[PDB]
């Protein structure tokens, strides 16, 4: 069975591999609704029980499609865990209490759910962090008390933005944090913040273990924000694996899964083959361990750009 890990103090047990549903909004090329449904059904059948989306992905399309996918499961509601977000929309950012209070109703309508398990502020580095602390999080606390979400959180790229918020709200205010692109073969800096997150009692969700396509055979999309030198070294690592009969995406995901202090790693998936590969990579990690010789050679290739990121937001 696919390993499950406790998520902070929420009592939720998430599969160590999570379903990133942003491709269901066509972020990484177009995908049919029938394929999306089959992909989620296969993910659930393989033991994945955690699904993450946002009103932003595909201008609310990802949520609509995921809502159809989850209905097609025909499963008990407590057998899967749904996370979505608020504050970032196709028409821009709005972290006001009025916006996010409307947003949860809009998301529940699209998702065809009475409640989500997790609701998080999306990309807070683009907002006023003082508004997040003093207006947005209180509004989310009222949404939680209404029952429309069970737990609340915050997401963003820069690791520093979390400390600003978590230092200023009372203990136990935030249930979960989602960080992305910082626990993968080229960037492990999320491990630097895990001691702080443990100190605040927050469950940690990692996302983008392929760093949004850097750790794939096809390579990153044209819009990927990483510098050319990050892209060149990631391509060299993928070419090394291809030359030696190795799967760069399998190894990248196995790297991200190896830290047990992270409850789940969301990986964007848009096909049943990707689900079969990614669950298989997780299962094989438990029974065969890691290919240490290839990881060491991958590390040597990525070393010059290790832990380099890119600017995001307005802080
Ligand atoms: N600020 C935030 O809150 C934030 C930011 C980014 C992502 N996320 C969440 O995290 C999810 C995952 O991140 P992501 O999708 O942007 O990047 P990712 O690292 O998960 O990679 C996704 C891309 O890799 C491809 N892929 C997946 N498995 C593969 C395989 N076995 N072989 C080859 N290719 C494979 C996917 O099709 C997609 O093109 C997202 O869907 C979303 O849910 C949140």
């Amino acid at each position: 069975k696919l390993e499950r890990r406790e998520l902070g103090n929420t009592g939720l047990n998430l599969s160590c591999v999570g379903f990133g549903a942003s491709p269901l909004g066509n972020v990484f090329g177009d995908v049919s609704e029938e394929q999306s449904i089959a992909t989620v059904i296969e993910a659930f059948n393989q033991g994945i029980n955690f699904f993450d989306t946002s009103p932003y992905y595909g201008a609310t399309l990802s949520e609509k499609v995921l809502g159809k996918c989850l209905k097609a499961l025909g499963a008990s509601r407590d057998e899967y865990i749904v996370a979505t977000k608020c504050g970032r929309y196709a028409e821009g950012f709005d972290f006001s209490a009025e916006r996010v209070t409307k947003s949860i109703d809009e998301s529940l309508e699209r998702l065809q759910l009475e409640y989500v398990d997790i609701l998080q502020c999306h990309d807070i580095e683009f907002g006023s962090l003082d508004q997040i602390v003093n207006e947005t999080i209180p509004a989310l606390q009222k949404i939680k008390e209404s029952g429309k979400t069970r737990f609340i959180g915050i997401t963003g790229l820069p690791l520093e933005v979390y400390t600003y918020v978590l230092d200023r709200v009372p203990p136990g205010t935030i249930d979960v944090v989602l960080s992305y692109c910082h626990y993968c073969i080229n960037d492990s800096t999320l491990e630097d913040m895990l001691p702080y997150f443990k100190s605040k009692g927050v469950g940690v969700i990692n996302a983008s273990p392929l760093s949004m396509g850097l750790h794939t055979e096809n390579g990153p999309p044209e819009w990927h924000p990483a510098s050319p030198e990050i892209k060149a070294a990631c391509k060299a690592a993928a070419d090394y694996c291809k030359k030696n009969g190795k799967n760069i995406s399998k190894l990248a995901l196995q790297y991200s899964l190896s830290n047990k202090d992270i409850s789940t790693t969301l990986v964007g998936m848009n096909s049943v083959k990707q689900v079969e590969e990614n669950v298989g990579a997780a299962l094989e990690l438990e029974t065969a361990g890691k290919d240490e010789k290839t990881f060491a050679e991958i590390e040597n290739i990525l070393k010059p750009i290790k832990n380099q990121s890119w600017p995001s937001g307005i802080q």
